[PDB]
């Protein structure tokens, strides 16, 4: 058989009979508190411009 | 079989018989306590111009 | 038999017998407490503009 | 068999025999109290505008 693979930017995950356990139990803050839990994140924050002009 | 794949960015995920047990139990904050669980961010916050002039 | 395929950007999920149990439980706020489970964001926020002018 | 698959944006889910158990139990706050559960947003807030003038 003939097979072809082309990727950029791979992070494929590939499991089988696999166990995990994540526990966070006491978090305490005098301020602010943040838990950010497996975040995945393409978020994407741009600003184009083609010819900018500033004459004085 | 001839097979072919072309991915620019890949993270797909594939399990077969897999557990996860995840717990989150005790947080307190004095202030402002913020809980973000398994996001995913593909937001676009985007602002394109073209020819912008500014004469003075 | 062929086959081909062709995605810019994969976060395909694929699982069979897979259990997950997810727990939160005790969060406590002096302030605001703002909880957010497994989110999706694609939105947008765009200002496209052609041929800005100032003149002055 | 002949097949071609042709995806932009690729987040589809197959399942089988997928067991997920999720639990918010207690939380507290003080102020107020915000619980977003599995959103999805696609929204969009744009701003187009062609050929602004501002002359002076």
């Amino acid at each position: 058989k003939v097979q072809i693979i082309n990727k950029k930017l791979d992070l494929s995950n590939v499991q089988s009979k696999c166990g995990s356990k994540d526990n966070i139990k006491h978090v305490s803050g005098g301020g602010s508190v943040q838990i950010v839990y497996k975040p995945v994140d393409l978020s994407k924050v741009t600003s184009k411009c083609g010819s900018l002009g500033n004459i004085h």
